[PDB]
């Protein structure tokens, strides 16, 4: 037959505008809820694969549907023997997650009789990893990038220049990011030096410029600074 | 037959009631698609007609949903013609959205074996329009009616009354609205002279004393009270 | 037959957590709608019976249950007359709500030709009574508990260890509470003694404290050192 | 038969991370043309369909790709007369686009002897399409919202809040994107009120303190002003 | 047959409220021992699911009953053969857990004579689990988070944060938490400055106020601190 409730493209899109929106916010599970329903796997499997970026959130949701397909396949004994020409083989954990079965395999246990709704089960696996992923995962933020106190400035440009290629952003809104955050969530012994810098200087010479913060010769200069305040 | 998930009179007084408190927060899309659960199409629609006000989202709605039937009618080809005297009709996108079909004939194609869940496509329908109208509408709202620095008082007070006619509340609020916002959200130069009227001034000495306000002379006074403050 | 939609070990712990973390915010609806579809009117029941606490809201969703189920009652005549053999009888509203029904009742009502879904009616249901208590209910909160301006000390110490007893919180928490709130959401009248006792008071000096205020002598020493501020 | 180079998971997800990263850079053309070679119009489809955003480019390549299936239904002259039993259906434009062919045609058209690869002939439909959003599509941007000399501080508001709304950014990014650029890409004759105003204003006491620049008072106040510095 | 004592509604209710309101406490011992009497595997794998939080705890019990479930297998051999029709499976240690048993089985076993009590075996086993989590398990407590000597600023937010993730609270009691415990419990360093900006401080405020305990300039100026108070 044919699935009626395959995602239309305006599904698919909104889907996607949800992920890029939200992230995973919990308005994510409700939007998920009405826009895959009556789907099949495949077509699950389809808005799963167009969510970019968040990679820990996804191998969270894969770890949550194959603990929910392993807890259907202890539910549901294994049949041995030869299948009815008239049946088909009974759905296994990943035969309702898409992973081993067809699509035709899918629509004919959808609507069979009696059906076994493998789309409505494998969505409320995926909702179950989606609830995982509202309630522990945190995406990074280049916002959450500051300096330790005595990290190194360049292992605190490594970390934010990672997490900047992981942004979710335009290539001008991440350079104007660079151009604002970076100094700004220096930790103050790098910034009192990237301040007197001034504000025409590169990364290398900001690097070279905080190079010596926390060696023997900075942190002598600097309490040589704070006696000679209290001695005047 | 007959559709055993009909909406109940507690079911559509809670849709009601979730328009008039939330207006189109995310908040709907979730109640909306538990409270309209295994309803027909004549369901749906008798639920989308209660919804008083906000008609530009209900027109994005509409739209949502003629387009959703026009994706239902490409994917779905007529047919020649030999419908059997047995069988019903293939619904279209119009008898899905439930414009051109009867609630018999819904419940016919909702209980036929194999069954069209009619409502739950019309339904998922609906989810898209009502997450268009959640991302992209903004209901008007007196409390942002403010005069712009140019604007005419008599043009201000006629967008104030325009939003106050659209704006859900009683009439004792709405009277409320007008003794307090009307004045506090002029410009400066008019609200000046409206301070200077008293509270007890009527709409229409208001409009009369601000008439003049942009006008050469109002202009030539402001300009002369500067001035002289400046020689002084 | 089987039903292949009940509730897994990690749905139900899911609906645990959800109730316990979230209480009844507004996104305890999608969730129940999400977690339970396909479930038997028993594993709602048994979600719902995992609700700890919030004991007037769950008499609150009773109520509602047992209106829908008399709702369905009127919409659905009972029929006179022996049930064919093969045949079942036809559900009433407390077999919906699983009150008179048996499991095996239950899945053969959902899996039967035509089928009557009587977990998604009763998944309305409930999500009617859902929808009423997060629109109606207020939990107790132990920061919500202050002495009114002539309570005595002894009933506000009373309300304080019921609301406390009723709080959902740690053991050492609550303890913590005890010695940080108590004081604090005092009336003024009382807050002075109290802190004029000092930290190390106990719970008895406290109440011994704080016995006479508003009796006479209290009133009459307070009116005193008025009137010598002022005659001072 | 089969299409071999039917899309994997992690090419639409590649496709999708693209678009997300270089939104419509001159590098999405070769990703595109390698992701998306040997696939049936089905899959160039969900590809297009996965893009978020960029309205206006998706319209654009929308308008390339129907005149270039008008170009290809004057390039084949459609012929009268029934087809061969063994034989199928010639393609038309839409055919190729995808828009009135099944996949099973799709598939039919591209594995048949002598070939039609209507799946590349679309890809270079698509990117022609994609070569003018590349030359001629700007995407709006939160940084080029600026506030004209003569603009009113509430439509700059306005405008500001809308290119935010459009943005591809998290919450917590939109977030400090107000806080940020709303009062730094004010005019100046708004940016010293603003200024004035302090850190801690907050936009509706921002948006009343600029409500009257540009009127009549205003401009009076800022001439006396100058007129101070110059005959002082 | 059927199970007699099979949990009731208010007895499952009644486990709930005894794992919120007492943890793991002794107390839990007697009570699950007197609920779950007579229960099948089924029922008190239901009462197990219903425990919210306390990860460790549960995989620390199953860890306990997987052990137990293996000495039932080395206590009982495995008997290879034809089962007579009679006569049903003799259980194994999952059997008796219920992992790899159903309902029927349960209560196949439970009711037969002679009766083999599963229930009560793996109630025994449970116990054992219970006792180990009462002797071993602590759980994570917000009132346990405090600042180290050399903790930056920022690890002891995020460690304070998951915590109170973590912790069994009404969101309102969290944010109280937050606003009293988070700078009660920072070290005496991070604490001077924090009392040194002022109660209305945010958490971004507080975090660049503490970016440098512990680096260079802030020990310098500790530092020159001490010694100007011992020079004069
Ligand atoms: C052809 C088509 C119709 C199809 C299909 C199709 C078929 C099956 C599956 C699949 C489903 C369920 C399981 Cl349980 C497994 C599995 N279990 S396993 C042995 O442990 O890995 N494997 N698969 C791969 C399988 F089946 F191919 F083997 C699956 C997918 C998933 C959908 C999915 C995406 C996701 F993010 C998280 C999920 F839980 C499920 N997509 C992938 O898995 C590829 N992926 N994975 C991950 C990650 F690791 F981060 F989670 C990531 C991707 C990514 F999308 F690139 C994206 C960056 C993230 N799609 S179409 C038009 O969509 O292309
Ligand atoms: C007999 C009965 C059970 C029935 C039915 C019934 C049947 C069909 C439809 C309908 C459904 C879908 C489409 Cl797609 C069209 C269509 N497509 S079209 C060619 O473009 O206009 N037309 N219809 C009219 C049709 F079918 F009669 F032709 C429809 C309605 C809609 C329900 C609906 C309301 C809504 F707000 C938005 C929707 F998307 C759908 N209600 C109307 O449409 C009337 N309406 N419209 C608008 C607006 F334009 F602002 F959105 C407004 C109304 C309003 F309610 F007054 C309210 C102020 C707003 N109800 S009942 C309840 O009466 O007793
Ligand atoms: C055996 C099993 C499979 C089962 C079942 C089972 C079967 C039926 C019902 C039931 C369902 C619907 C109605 Cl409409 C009535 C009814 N209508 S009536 C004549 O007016 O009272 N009675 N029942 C009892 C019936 F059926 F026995 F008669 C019900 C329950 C409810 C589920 C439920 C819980 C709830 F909170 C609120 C609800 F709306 C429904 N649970 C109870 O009712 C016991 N309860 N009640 C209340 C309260 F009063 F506060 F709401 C409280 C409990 C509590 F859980 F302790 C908790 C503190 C709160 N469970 S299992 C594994 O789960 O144990
Ligand atoms: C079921 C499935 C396999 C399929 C399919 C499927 C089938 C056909 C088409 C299609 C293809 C080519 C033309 Cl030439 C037309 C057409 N020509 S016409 C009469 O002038 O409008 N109509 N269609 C709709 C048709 F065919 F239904 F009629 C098409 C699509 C397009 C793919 C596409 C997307 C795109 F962005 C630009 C394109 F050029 C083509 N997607 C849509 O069209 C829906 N869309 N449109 C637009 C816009 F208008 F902005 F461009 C937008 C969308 C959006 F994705 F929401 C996104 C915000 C942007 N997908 S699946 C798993 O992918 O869902
Ligand atoms: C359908 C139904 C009747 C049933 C059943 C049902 C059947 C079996 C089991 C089970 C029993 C014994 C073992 Cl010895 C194992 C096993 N041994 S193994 C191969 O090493 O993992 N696996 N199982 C899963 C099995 F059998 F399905 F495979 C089990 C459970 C357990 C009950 C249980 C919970 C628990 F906390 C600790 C226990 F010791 C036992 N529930 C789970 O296990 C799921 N769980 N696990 C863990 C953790 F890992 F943290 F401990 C957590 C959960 C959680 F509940 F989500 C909660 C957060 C914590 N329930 S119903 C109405 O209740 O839903
Ligand atoms: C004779 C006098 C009493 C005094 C004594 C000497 C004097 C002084 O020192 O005080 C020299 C300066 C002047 C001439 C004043 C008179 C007033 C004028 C005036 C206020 C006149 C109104 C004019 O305004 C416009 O044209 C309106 C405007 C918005 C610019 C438009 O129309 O586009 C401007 C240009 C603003 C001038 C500035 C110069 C001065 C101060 C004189
Ligand atoms: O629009 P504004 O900036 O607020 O000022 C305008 C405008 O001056 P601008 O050139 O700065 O825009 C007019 O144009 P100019 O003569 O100064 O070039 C001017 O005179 P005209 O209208 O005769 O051209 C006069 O306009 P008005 O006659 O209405 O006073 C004036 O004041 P307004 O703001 O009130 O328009």
């Amino acid at each position: 037959q044919m699935v009626h409730q395959a995602i239309s493209p305006r599904t698919l899109n909104a889907w996607v505008k949800v992920v890029e929106e939200k992230a995973f916010s919990p308005e994510v599970i409700p939007m998920f809820s009405a826009l895959s329903e009556g789907a099949t796997p495949q077509d699950l499997n389809t808005m799963l694969n167009t969510v970019g970026g968040h990679q820990a959130a996804m191998q969270m949701l894969k770890e949550t549907i194959n603990e929910e397909a392993a807890e259907w396949d202890r539910v549901h004994p294994v049949h041995a023997g030869p299948i009815a020409p008239g049946q088909m083989r009974e759905p296994r954990g990943s035969d309702i997650a898409g992973t081993t079965s067809t699509l035709q395999e899918q629509i004919g246990w959808m609507t069979n009789n009696p059906p076994i709704p493998v789309g409505e089960i494998y969505k409320r696996w995926i909702i179950l990893g989606l609830n995982k992923i509202v309630r522990m995962y945190s995406p990074t933020s280049i916002l959450d990038i500051r300096q330790g106190p005595k990290e190194p400035f360049r292992d605190y440009v490594d970390r934010f220049y990672k997490t900047l290629r992981a942004e979710q952003a335009s290539q001008e809104v991440k350079n104007w990011m660079t151009e604002t955050l970076l100094v700004q969530n220096a930790n103050p012994d790098c910034k009192t030096i990237l301040k007197a810098l001034g504000p025409a200087a590169t990364l290398e010479e900001m690097m070279t410029a905080c190079q010596g913060v926390g060696g023997p010769g900075h942190k002598a200069r600097v309490l040589a600074e704070a006696m000679s305040q209290v001695i005047n």
